[PDB]
């Protein structure tokens, strides 16, 4: 129907606007901390810990699957990698302050995505 192609159209450019937002919040981890999901080899009890592993590269693969629905799907799974983190590496890490500088400075370009949705539609 022209329905289903409209809503393929709508999910298509949803797709290209959140990608826009991948691109950005990872340009915020300058040290691609957050790029792949963390190492069952190097961390084997990291399972024990976080239930919900999560990580750019995993998201960038629903992103492109077209697994995303909306923004709020997207933002839990970015707010996974921050939370999961902030879990497991104590404060005075360079893991825990790079989880609250993505927060942070990812705050500002969720906000207005969130803004950009809304008004396009
Ligand atoms: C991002 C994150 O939470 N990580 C968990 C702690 N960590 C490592 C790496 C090697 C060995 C032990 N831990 C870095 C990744």
């Amino acid at each position: 129907s022209m329905e289903q192609v409209a809503m393929e159209l709508r999910l298509t450019e949803l797709t290209r606007l959140l990608r826009s937002v991948l691109d950005q919040l990872q340009d915020k981890d300058p040290a691609r901390i957050f790029a792949q999901p963390v190492s069952l080899k190097e961390v084997p009890d990291y399972l024990d810990h976080i239930k919900h592993p999560m990580d750019f590269a995993t998201m960038r693969k629903r992103l492109e699957a077209q697994g995303y629905k909306n923004l709020h799907e997207f933002e839990e799974d970015f707010d996974l990698i921050i939370d999961n983190c902030m879990k497991y590496n104590a404060r005075d890490t360079v893991f825990y302050r790079a989880a609250v500088r993505l927060r942070d400075q990812g705050g500002v370009v969720l906000r207005q995505a969130r803004r950009e949705v809304d008004s396009i539609g």
